[PDB]
RNA sequence: AAAUUUUCAGCAAUGGAUGUCUUGGCUCGCGCAACGAUGAAGGACGCAGCGAACUGCGAAACGCAAUGUGAAUUGCAGAAUUCAGUGAAUCAUCAGAUUUCUGAACGCAAAUGGCACCUUGGGGUAUUCUCCUUGGUACGUCUGUUUCAGUGUCUUU
C-alpha cells in the first residue's frame, strides 16, 4: 500500500517558495480573552495568589 | 313629596363602528435560465461602543478589499479630519478575501465538543513517551498504476 503523494498541493500555504505561511487560528490573545475584575475575583488576588480570567 | 324604576334630551364615561387614508395583498401580461463533495438548501451557537427581536454577518463576525458616487451617520455617545481629499456613508456597486459547529455530511460515533489511528511542524532519561500543532482516513464508480491470488487455458525452464 503505498502513502498518498497527492501530486499537486490542495492550498497554496505549503508549497515550494510560498513565502507568505499560514497565520495561526488560535493565537495566545484568543485563548485569554480579558481578566474579571469582581468582588469576587479580587478577593482571591490578594491572598491565594490566583489570578481570573475569561477564556475561549 | 322625596327615594327607586322607566322614558326623552344635554354633558361626561365606556367602546372602536362610519368616513378619509395606504411602502400590503390579489389577478393578468412580458422577459431571463443561474443550487450542490470547489460542501447546497435547512439547522445550531456566536458577533455592534451602549441590542432582546427582525434584517445583516462568521473569531477578518450589522463586516474586510476593490470600483463608483463625493460629505455624512444619528436615539445618545464618541470619532471630530475624513474635509481643493489617494476620501465621510446602516450609501451604491461587487469581479478579491474571510466564511465557527453542523447538515447529502464523509475516521468511528452521538440527549457524548465522546472514542481512535495516520501525518506536518515545534515543545519538553527515549527508536517505542506524553504534549501542543498542520492536514488527513466514509460509500459507490470509471481510466490508468503498483502489488498480489487461482492444479482457470497454455507452454516450459
Amino acid at each position: 500500500r503505498k502513502s498518498r503523494q497527492p501530486k499537486v498541493v490542495r492550498r497554496c500555504y505549503e508549497a515550494a517558495t510560498c513565502t507568505f505561511p499560514k497565520l495561526a487560528k488560535t493565537d495566545k490573545y484568543t485563548i485569554v480573552r480579558q481578566p474579571l475584575t469582581t468582588e469576587s475575583a479580587m478577593k482571591k488576588i490578594e491572598e491565594t495568589n490566583t489570578l481570573v480570567f475569561l477564556v475561549d
